[PDB]
């Protein structure tokens, strides 16, 4: 079954969508995919909090901060989780291949 | 191009590959593989060196030990050159999509 083994091909597969295809993100979503893909990645976030004028920047960064203290085995984990059950709201089933 | 934000596709390629298909990796590969894989998504190598009769943990750790002060983008990308190369050297083409 789906472990965080398969954390890769999720992000793989994210990486994959067209702009416009199937499968849609929103802001939400990419917030969630970008914090759980840092933390798993590289750990707690990193350096000082953006400017607030950077709007995106300072959301990718909180998004990130508020991961703080996740292990990257249990970050991996809900990056997957979220991937399946993002598509199953879209009526899309996932496995790797 | 292809780069180190393909490394993702790459790991989930090689983890999709059967035990007997078209794609052979010998020990060194998997040496390979696996080191550059734990120095781009863990850094430097952890923990105390294996018992040498445990032969391939101790393989393992020191292909690992080898990659000590690798920058993890720089793991990543000859992670994925390394897939690319041997795909090459067994006559297949391989990118994401």
């Amino acid at each position: 079954h789906m472990s965080a083994a398969d954390f890769e091909a999720a992000v793989a597969y994210v990486r994959s969508l067209p702009k416009d295809g199937p499968v849609q993100l929103d802001n939400a979503a990419k917030l969630q995919f970008y914090s759980l893909y840092k933390q798993a990645t590289e750990g707690d976030v990193t350096g000082s909090q953006p400017w607030a004028v950077q709007v995106e920047a300072r959301a990718k960064w909180d998004a990130w901060n508020s991961c703080k203290g996740m292990k990257s085995e249990d970050a991996k984990a809900a990056y997957v989780r979220r991937l399946l059950t993002l598509l199953r709201s879209q009526g899309i089933q996932w496995k790797p291949g």
